[PDB]
This record gives C-alpha cells, structure tokens and sequence, in this order.
C-alpha cells in the first residue's frame, strides 16, 4: 500500500513543509508521483511532523477534515482526513493574524474538545468517546492550502497536513454534559455581516463522531489518541476567504464568541 521510497518521504516532506515556511504555493504532489498512495501521504505528513518536533514545536493538538457536506462540496472530496497542529498555529482569541505569512488563507468555524482518557482505534464508536471528552472549545481555523489556487486531490492535501496553518481559540470553554454538540448553533460573521451559519450535526451527524473517527483513522498506524489532546473537530460550514483589514466574529450559541482581525 506504499508506492514512494524512504528517500522520497523525507525529501517531499521538506519541499512541503518549505512551502508552508517560506509562504509559496507548489503544484500537486500527485502530479510528479501519480502513484502515491494515502500511506504514502499519511508518512509525508507524519514527517513534518517530526520535523517539527525536532526543531523544538509543540505539537498541541490533532484536526480532522473534510467531516461536513459543506466542507466536502467545497473542495470536492469526500473523505474524512486528520492532520497535526504545531503550538505557533495558535492564536488568541480577539488576537491578529498577520496575513504576509500566510498564501490565500480561509477560515472555518468548529468546536473543538480537550479529552481526559486515550481513546483507541479500532472499532472506536460514540459511545466509546463520550467520558473521555473533558471540555468543549469554540475553535476558528485559518486553513491555507500549499496548492495553487486552493486546488487538491485528497492524496495531496493530506501530505500538506491537511491545510493546517493557524487556529484561534475562544468564548466558553465548558464541559461537555453542559453543552449539546449535536445542536450547537454556529454563525459567521466578516466585515460585520452574517456570512455562514451552520450546526454542529454536519460534522458527520454529530462532532464526537468525528473523533472516533479520528481514534480509528490513527488505529490504521498504530497510533491513537492521548489523553490530554485538543481536537479541531471539523469545518461546520464552507470556509471563507480573509485579506488584510477584515475582522471576523464567530457567534456559538450559548457559548459566547470567537473574533479575530487580519493584517
Ligand atoms: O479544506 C481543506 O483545504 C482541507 C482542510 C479541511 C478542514 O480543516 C475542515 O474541513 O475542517
Ligand atoms: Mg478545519
């Protein structure tokens, strides 16, 4: 189920990972090696990964993609993938996110949860993740894909870390029995006007569906969940492109708001 050589993971990893760091796009990875396989692009990823943790990142948390009608219509695929966040991603809530560091960066509005117990893979269900969720947390992704145009395959995205760059944490952070993800209204806000709006049921039916999905995904590499980790858990609506001087407030019902300004 492998098609690229060791060489060629580490090599592709670092053109990649240099698109990011340097803000340029690059073409499809696909293109040069058609063969590449979703392996192939788990080991990509995962060696970033690495190379981050080598040069002393944090990495704070786990995202999984491509978990709502709208966010599949969108890019045009319909499988559900992970990627990794790197502590830099993170931003304050109300904070400024400079855009000279970013290639043509979007947003998504989503709800995160930190756990409290290691959920595994395989066969992992709803049931299986309820008492391991410790809190909830309004979460706005800023995703920027290395590809030109925003334009992917899903091989290719998932060696670029699933569009990964930056998120922002905000409004209440409660516990789950106090919060019901299923219903949990959501509105997007640009430039002072509604621009999307959506449920949390249109990541896979329910967000905690999401993370066992992702306990199952890692399960696939003998990986799994620890506890302790923070979990973006899908893009509730289509993303929405951000340029320097727009602001943007996210609104969760009953949980406050998440807001950012570009630069
Ligand atoms: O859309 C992309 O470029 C991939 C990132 C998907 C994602 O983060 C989400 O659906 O929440
Ligand atoms: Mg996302």
């Amino acid at each position: 189920n492998r098609t690229l050589t060791r060489e060629q993971v580490l090599a592709l990893a670092e053109h990649i990972e240099n698109a990011e760091l340097n803000v340029h796009d690059i073409g499809k990875v696909t293109n040069d090696f058609p063969e590449m396989t979703f392996a192939d692009a788990y080991d990509v990823q995962w060696e970033i990964r690495r190379r981050k943790e080598a040069r002393g990142n944090k990495i704070v948390g786990l995202k999984m993609g491509l978990t709502s009608w709208a966010k599949m219509a969108q890019m045009g695929v319909e499988t559900p993938i992970y990627g990794f966040l790197a502590d830099y991603f993170s931003v304050p809530d109300g904070g400024v996110v400079d855009c000279s560091k970013l290639i043509h960066p979007k947003i998504e509005a989503e709800i995160s949860v930190v756990t409290k117990a290691p959920l595994h893979g395989p066969g992992c269900h709803l049931g299986d993740v309820i008492a391991a969720i410790d809190y909830v947390i309004p979460t706005v992704e800023v995703i920027d894909s290395r590809y030109e145009n925003f334009k992917f395959d899903p091989i290719s995205v998932v060696a670029d870390n699933a569009s990964s760059t930056r998120f922002i944490t905000g409004g209440r952070m409660a516990s789950l029995e106090e919060v019901d993800l299923r219903t949990l209204g959501v509105v997007m806000e640009k430039n002072g006007e509604v621009v999307e709006l959506g449920a949390g049921a249109a990541v896979l039916g329910h967000p905690l569906s999401s993370v066992a999905m992702l306990a199952n995904l890692l399960a696939e590499r003998g990986e799994h969940i620890p506890a302790g980790t923070f979990i973006m858990t899908g893009g509730i609506t289509a993303a929405v492109p951000v340029a320097p001087g727009d602001n943007i407030t996210v609104r969760y019902q009953g949980l406050g708001s998440v807001s950012a300004r570009f630069i």
